[PDB]
């Protein structure tokens, strides 16, 4: 799957994002990869931070569907009109779908001034598809039309521009150290998957793990920090603040209101603990656990514009909505979406940010019980 590592670019704190083609003759955008969403959605009209455009009027292929969908979230949303068309991704599998297209015609805080990509690729299951799960998402119009196998896996890598990998129905060694371990998808809407327990440098915050995961944990690779329930939040950093003790900094940097800063090269990396999260195995009474350093949850900030220093945003913060373990988490990770088994695989990243003396970590097994009394229901 050569011809398929390195085909993600992006900015930091701006995504992941792949080239596709759409129509015919084939238009290419850039798109960005959401493991956190269903719909494939990209900018149909000039909206002035937009390099380019899907035109309908120029595709043979082309077929409205004569139904809108409106996307609304916090503080923002996308609308469009649902058709269906042609679709390729040059640096991925050798096949063209059809599939569906949400040809964006008004949105609200959707695309970034200053971004290099134009639509959005929801990888995620019909269940959570807008506007309802008959819409079938990309991935499953590409397994259900083509021989191409049901999963891909994601290489996010990143240190202003960021890069990676997403392969397209298979796995890639290369991009990987050590065994891949393995945590059941618990439900197929989001990447729904199950924390067990949590360590913040050995210790366990030793909290009631039904917790973790109220109401939800998911991979989601269009967030980018490691997002944590408040009830959970707190604990953390009142363990991360306590770990991070003869260091020396505010309030409101903890609740991501202001940013830290230290000078050029200057940064403590070790008065910050690692921080693990165990997983639900693919076995009964089974964990295995993933480890990430400070670099991952301390990224740099790109433009300071009042500022020419070292400076980094806390990149944890709270949910309504559940845990989410974003490019924070993934960013030290070999990913895999094994949807034909429904389970996620997580391995140790060729291209994670590392030094001579810690290291993002794969471990296991460990004895584990009562893990599914730490679902939500
Ligand atoms: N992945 C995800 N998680 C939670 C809510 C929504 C969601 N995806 C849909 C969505 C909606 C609005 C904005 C974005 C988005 C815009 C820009 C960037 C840059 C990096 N990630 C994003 C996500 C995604």
């Amino acid at each position: 799957f050569v011809e398929m590592v390195d085909n993600l670019r992006g900015k930091s704190g701006q995504g992941y994002y792949v080239e596709m083609t759409v129509g015919s003759p084939p238009q290419t955008l850039n798109i960005l990869v959401d493991t956190g969403s269903s719909n494939f959605a990209v900018g149909a009209a000039p909206h002035p931070f937009l390099h380019r455009y899907y035109q309908r009027q120029l595709s043979s292929t082309y077929r409205d569907l004569r139904k809108g969908v409106y996307v609304p979230y916090t503080q923002g949303k996308w609308e469009g009109e649902l058709g269906t068309d042609l679709v390729s991704i040059p640096h991925g599998p050798n096949v063209t779908v059809r599939a569906n297209i949400a040809a964006i015609t008004e949105s609200d805080k959707f695309f970034i001034n200053g971004s290099n990509w134009e639509g959005i690729l929801g990888l995620a299951y019909a269940e959570i598809a807008r506007p309802d799960d008959s819409l079938e998402p990309f991935f499953d119009s590409l397994v259900k039309q083509t021989h191409v196998p049901n999963l891909f896996s994601l290489q996010l890598c990143g240190a202003a521009s960021v890069g990676g990998s997403m392969i397209i129905g298979g796995i890639d060694h290369s991009l990987y150290t050590g065994s891949l371990w393995y945590t059941p998808i618990r439900r197929e809407w989001y990447y729904e998957v199950i924390i067990v327990r949590v360590e913040i440098n050995g210790q366990d915050l030793k909290m009631d793990c039904k917790e973790y995961n109220y109401d939800k944990s998911i991979v989601d690779s269009g967030t980018t920090n490691l997002r944590l329930p408040k009830k959970v939040f707190e604990a953390a950093v009142k363990s991360i603040k306590a770990a991070s003790s003869t260091e020396k900094f505010p309030d409101g940097f903890w609740l991501g209101e202001q940013l830290v800063c230290w000078q050029a090269g200057t940064t403590p990396w070790n008065i910050f603990p690692v921080i693990s999260l165990y997983l639900m195995g693919e076995v009964t009474n089974q964990s295995f656990r993933i480890t990430i350093l400070p670099q991952q949850y301390l990224r740099p900030v790109e433009d300071v514009a009042t500022s020419q220093d070292d400076c980094y945003k806390f990149a944890i913060s709270q949910s309504s909505t559940g845990t989410v373990m974003g490019a924070v988490i993934m960013e030290g990770f070999y990913v895999v979406f094994d949807r034909a088994r429904k389970r996620i695989g997580f391995a140790v990243s060729a291209c994670h940010v590392h030094d001579e003396f810690r290291t993002a970590a794969v471990e296991g097994p460990f004895v584990t019980l009562d893990m599914e009394d730490c679902g939500y229901n």
